[PDB]
């Protein structure tokens, strides 16, 4: 009855087997299937995929950047990761029209939505105190004060908005629900490359439960990821068959080192990860 | 190849046996189960399902009214359709602290939200004509020139406009997906009473991918149900129970009677369930 990294494993011999070609934005080519779900336990331990070695730091600065409402990919950058990069580029974002935006400015993506959702973007140096919806602190207030609700809803997709962003959000919601004193946390997520991008999604919003449990005082439930697009570029095929005949080892567990009050007073040094026993990295694309 | 409705009984079965005791708003209290998603085949058969009687009537006159926009209880009601009345009467709005609101506003819900979002609302009868993102015309626009992109999607979940709706949108938003000349939604529905709405909720969105196909020249794929909160109320226990027992027949088929080029241009007359065999209807209490 598989459970934990097996999910991840089967949804990959799912399409392989299942998936139908098809092309997209890149001409590059893939297998596809559209309507995926995998449920991933977080009652004692951490969904860091083992059977690949994930970019921890990357998964945890990346959400921190979130967290702090930032729009600006030369911040996370300065941490080391460069995910951001290329789509805050004066090239991409020139190709893109905007060419007399500064360096770095991917628009009103996950940060500003996350904080600010519905507030008038300017630039990514503006500042947006008190405006817009601060859906992450919604989200905390409403599980703190009636965690039966079924509209715990933090939404990135602002339709008004897409026309301005560097790249339209992949995760384009997420929703809390809490019963018997443990949070759950299941995401939308409308396209997902399975090589490269999933393993790193799992663990940015299990990572996000694990903080939101800990601020509101209940127990880490079940991470749910829902896919829209879940697809394998058909140059990631012979390396996630190598991958498929590795044993995965049990997953890590995450550690939060004190007592944080507020969602924004997480800092990377809070966390840490225990016992995460990888196979080595597989490049990919 | 099993009927597409055992899926929904399946889920029904689950949340009988593994769901969980959680309360609500009414002290009704529910079971619940949070993530479930079911796959509807829309390939030559229409989930319209049969252990008991859907309105059907009501499916396709509220489909239409969100089409068009409309935010005003008053014109569905008009249609014999009663199911948003409630959310819109003076006691209800009143309820809500909109006192000055007029009966039948039921503020920027589905049908703005479709057709403009991110406009600002006023009340039900303003003329929002070129205001706000039109997602439904995108969503047919982009299938039609760009069938494989990954961002079809069309969002009723507004954080802004939340506050001045009547009740929040159970269904959050519904992606489109296109290969094979086959078009498919996935519908992310945050909250589903799988005894009264979600039967009604499926038919729904299979019918606005019918639609959208027609518009596109495209042939029906799947549709995907997605729930967040997947709830039976704890009335509703026994007479699902009952229905559990009956065996489903074979899905009807949905017949469009004419050719129509825009989406706004459908009219009720222009479909036709085709062979629906249902069980009678089973009453079930609606939670307050
Ligand atoms: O967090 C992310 C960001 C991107 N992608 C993938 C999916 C697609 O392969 C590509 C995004 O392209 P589009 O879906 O926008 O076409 O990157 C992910 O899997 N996870
Ligand atoms: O289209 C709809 C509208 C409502 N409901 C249900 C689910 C809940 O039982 C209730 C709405 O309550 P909240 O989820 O907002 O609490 O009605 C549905 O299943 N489908």
């Amino acid at each position: 009855p598989p459970h934990g990294e097996l999910q991840y494993l089967g949804q990959i011999q799912h399409i392989l087997r299942c998936g139908v070609r098809k092309d997209d934005r890149t001409g590059t080519g893939t297998l596809s299937v559209f309507g995926m779900q995998a449920r991933y336990s977080l009652r004692d331990e951490f969904p860091l995929l083992t059977t690949k070695r994930v970019f921890w730091k990357g998964v945890l600065e990346e959400l921190l950047w979130f967290i702090k409402g930032s729009t600006n990919a030369k911040e996370l950058s300065s941490k080391g990761v460069k995910i951001w990069d290329a789509n805050g580029s004066r090239d991409f974002l020139d190709s893109l029209g905007f060419s007399t935006r500064e360096e770095g400015d991917l628009g009103p993506v996950y940060g500003f939505q996350w904080r600010h959702f519905g507030a008038e973007y300017r630039d990514m140096e503006s500042d947006y105190s008190g405006q817009g919806v601060d859906q992450l602190q919604r989200v905390i207030d409403t599980i703190k004060t009636n965690p039966d609700d079924r509209r715990i809803i933090m939404c990135a997709w602002n339709p008004r908005d897409l026309p301005l962003m560097a790249l339209p959000p992949c995760h384009a919601l997420c929703q809390f629900y809490v019963v018997n004193s443990e949070l759950s946390c299941q995401l939308y997520q409308r396209s997902g490359d399975m090589g490269l991008g999933v393993p790193f999604n799992i663990a940015s919003y299990a990572l996000l439960t694990y903080m939101i449990a800990h601020i509101t005082g209940l127990k880490p439930g079940d991470f749910i990821h829902t896919l829209g697009d879940a697809h394998i570029y058909l140059n990631h095929i012979e390396p996630l068959k190598i991958q498929l005949q590795r044993e995965p080892r049990p997953f890590p567990k995450l550690r939060i080192l004190r007592k944080v009050e507020k969602i924004d007073d997480f800092k990377a040094e809070d966390f840490q990860i225990e016992g995460y026993n990888p196979h080595p990295t597989i490049k990919m694309e």
